[PDB]
């Protein structure tokens, strides 16, 4: 009892040595309690054996010298290092902290198949229909604006409605915390896909309400992983995906400018104005090349050789940082 | 006989100590026989030693404390701790897992040329004219279409499909499993190189069987070891692959619709409709940019400008997955 | 005291030794010096114990026996091995090593609102002030050129420059070292950024201090630790920069003559001269693909192909030299 | 002397042990011979005792077991390894073989200037004039083409070549083995640049040879380093190098004729022929996208689309194996 006696373990051949007050720090576990451990004690040696993994042992016993720095050896497996803690019987709260480190009945039964399609046959095949509806209204929308168009484009956004109003209805009450319902962003998305034809029963107003009707793509993320994945990606990665914009905003007006004085004493040039230029230093950065307006005299292909050189560069520097962060949530979601 | 009694096993110097139930649990291996492992006895010091890889050891008891779990350590190469397995005698059953673990007469006579070409020199001589068959074949398909063009195309394509023929007919008969013959993808191919012109002996029909004449390309993957990597890879990538498929669906849909709103009330709008808007998005996205359309409102140009941004990130997401699986497959086919 | 004399060092079971000779070499430290390891002895086995963390003492031991050598273990972390050698008190010329080779009143006061932004509320709340100052200021550079346009952009640009003024004016006074002020090249910026304004009060100087006035931008370096580490990354790679500028020479000088003697016999011809094929080189090997210019023969339609080709590899090649030193700016700037 | 009797060796506390035959198998090294191991006995212990590293013998003492195999620790230093090597004097036959394994008067006088630049002062002026030379003589050679144009033009030319000719003249006289000269592909260029102008003095061979009058680009490689670095990539990646031109001719033939017979039943379409899509292919894949020639139907579209998908995928397969290879030589000349 914390008095400097010294304690030999021996792990499966690996000698491990310590004091007693090392040990007595943590009265809980294995090694802490005498009444635990002595049912490894060897009285012909005076040391505790035990028959288990070695590797493991060296961050065990450090756990305790460093008071709580439980950190797994780069060598040993992450299974077996898990099921070493157990058994000594460090405890749930250094358990839990080693798992952070490491990076980890009428109302129930409507609730399953309106949100966990995968609880059974019937409740999955109604996330096909779900899905049908989400396609078709898509279709629909995209086929409205044809130069070719009882209306006939009525029918189907009044009957791709009725499922997207009595699914979020169901949705609504089969809910538990009806105040924490909107915290989740994916029932915002069922939301804002009834806005506008709920609303449609200022010019801008109603133009706009026209726009909201293209949100609805995003109710596929509830039937797909990968837009989940890139959801989580894109809200970790806020910092590199808002560096590329600011990068281009200089990149942008450093060549829109650098083109326009090279471009402005030409009756034949395509460059009237710093702002008018935007659009070809944002074209040619990105290597998408239009050709829409290109520049004739020399400092012009100057400032157009230097723009494609520094478009490739100054993307592809935050590019990694997003596809790791991305691989990341999809590897682990598996 | 699974009974306590502790053994101290000696590897060069390393000193390693378990119970005989331990050991016990494995009868058929070394360390488990009596009979095998009395050969290595030490009577001056009571232990078994081994004069042999001390860092491979620690695997090797743990595969008996464990019950079976053989893991290579991480520093310990590959071709040491397989030999040491062999040693001790872990059994086929176990090397077996560890290996999975680890990522791993006239007739025959005739289907020796007709199939694994490089087991004689004449056998690989023929693959050499299966070759020129194929490029002549390819090259008098490209041909026909051209503006210019007893019939001069019938004598070559008549004389590369003799050996179509002929070489399918002799892998047809030198094949032991005739049912199992079709298994093999590349006897399909084989298959549909000669569907086409032994049936042209509704325009629809017509028109497509044409199309199938354009399939004798993958008659090259018989003779090419990178194309046969290059369908592993897309074979072990469909997810990725099809995610990548999706991520652009929805980024055409979405700015497809963005660009279509910001330049339909100009006289000068090259966007009709949502669908026709579809390839703009396309080669946007993809850095195509062909300029057969373009945008030039100010809320038009910014729907480019992000379209193209967000073209090369959804791009590249799921590339180096592709990449990888690629790579794989090529240096292991060494 | 150097006389071979040999030395038992116990770290928690793991047995070390040595000789006398070797720790006496560096007597200011704890196993150098006889009274501060005399702590340590144990008289009932003739060794020194020491509860501590084992794998870290394998470098320890060696920085005696090689003389100065202190290498952190791969598998050591690096805050537990840094602690370590603390204790041991090896000395901070050896600590200062191990840093560098892991890779590591009044005056006053205005002096800190005017630099260090984060030192109060008030002193972040200039720096906003100071970035809407660059912002309108670039806006209203922008809008000058317009075709649309007492004089009201004489007003902003003057309004711009007060700042400019009363802003650099107090970093230079509340500044120490006058003579170190110029070193600082975020300070250059903000001299360049005044001395087109103040000096316009041969056309080609009228034209060039009217493009110093785009230099304006990089003051945003004050407040964006993005553009920071942009220009360390830059600055620690010139190599690798110049040399794909480089590599790009060689490109374009040599396709562009090879579609040149390609398309130099045909009246449709868009390449009379080398240098005028030198910027189809530039905007093809950047897959920037304008359409201002394309060849129209069959060599020079080779010759494009293996442009396109050998532009996405000779600019792949030092890209990610690029990105990895960017990486690690951005990381260590956490 | 091969007689199974026991040797203990203390490295530095760790204690290792093996049979007197394993060492006796190499007697020339330290201890493998009697006479030189001995001054590090003790008879107190009986055992050899090693004031040195300790993660390095695990090898060493391996190499004596498996006969030769003399393999670095993952977690040893490279430096550290190789002077262990030398002190247990396993030999220089052994010490190559971890090498490769590893990876790893006054015609002497006018010889160093005219070869090896940096050997003096002067030596490196005339790498300067060399370059001076090289520099000018592209310029000339581009401006010979230009549209405006005793003969200006040949005064150059022939001041040019009178260095490139004095230059090859005194390296193949100062040069020591002539038989050997030709293999240094360095020294064919210097010819290939002398070839045209020395045999100016059939239209088709005219013209070639004012082609061979653009190698002279390559001479550079004699003062650039980066260009000897890009040299050797593409020679240790001529497998990935032509896999990329494979993998494209599949990707044109197949995209070409795609795009061919849904663009083939149309006033307006710009595909004639599957040779004239060719090009089409190649600036889609590699995302050019000139704008010469896009489709216009609906399958034509498609096409276009999975030929921009199929592109970017098709190249990244194989651009990190060659990007690897670079980062390898290019981090080696160092
Ligand atoms: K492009
Ligand atoms: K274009
Ligand atoms: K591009
Ligand atoms: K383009
Ligand atoms: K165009
Ligand atoms: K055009």
């Amino acid at each position: 009892h914390e008095s400097s006696e010294r304690v030999v373990i021996n792990i499966s051949g690996l000698r491990f040595e310590t004091q007693l007050k090392t040990l007595a720090q943590f009265p809980e576990t294995l090694l802490g309690d005498p009444k635990k451990r002595m049912r490894y004690f060897d009285p012909l040696r005076n040391e505790y054996f035990f028959d288990r993994n070695r590797p493991s042992f060296d961050a065990i016993l450090y756990y305790y010298q460093s008071g709580g720095r439980l950190r797994r050896p780069v060598n040993v497996p992450l299974d077996i290092f898990s099921e070493e803690i157990r058994f000594y019987e460090l405890g749930e709260e250094a358990m839990e902290m080693f798992r952070e480190d490491e990076g980890y009945e009428f109302q129930r039964q409507v609730w399953l198949l309106f949100e966990y399609p995968e609880s059974s046959g019937p409740a999955r095949i109604i996330a096909i229909v779900s899905v049908m509806v989400i396609l078709i209204s898509i279709v629909s929308f995209c086929l409205e604006t044809l130069p070719i168009f009882t209306d006939p484009f009525f029918i189907v956004e009044t009957l791709c409605i009725i499922w997207f109003s009595f699914e979020f209805l169901v949705r609504f009450f089969a809910c538990p915390s009806k105040a924490g319902f909107f915290t989740n962003i994916m029932n915002i998305i069922d939301i804002v896909a009834i806005i506008p034809y709920y609303v449609t029963i200022v010019r801008r107003v109603v133009q706009i309400f026209r726009i909201m009707r293209i949100l609805r793509i995003f109710k596929l993320s509830r039937h797909s992983k990968g837009l989940q994945i890139l959801g989580q990606t894109l809200k970790a990665s806020m910092r590199e995906l808002g560096l590329l914009i600011f990068f281009l905003f200089i990149g942008v007006i450093l060549f829109s400018s650098a083109v326009y004085f090279a471009e402005a004493d030409e009756r034949d040039s395509q460059f009237p104005s710093i702002p008018d230029a935007f659009f070809w230093a944002v074209v040619t950065m990105t290597t998408v090349g239009y050709g829409d307006m290109v520049p004739t005299t020399i400092g012009g292909k100057i400032v157009g050789s230097l723009c494609a050189i520094a478009g490739v560069l100054t993307i592809a520097l935050p590019v990694p940082v997003i596809v790791s962060n991305f691989n990341y949530f999809y590897h682990r979601e598996t």
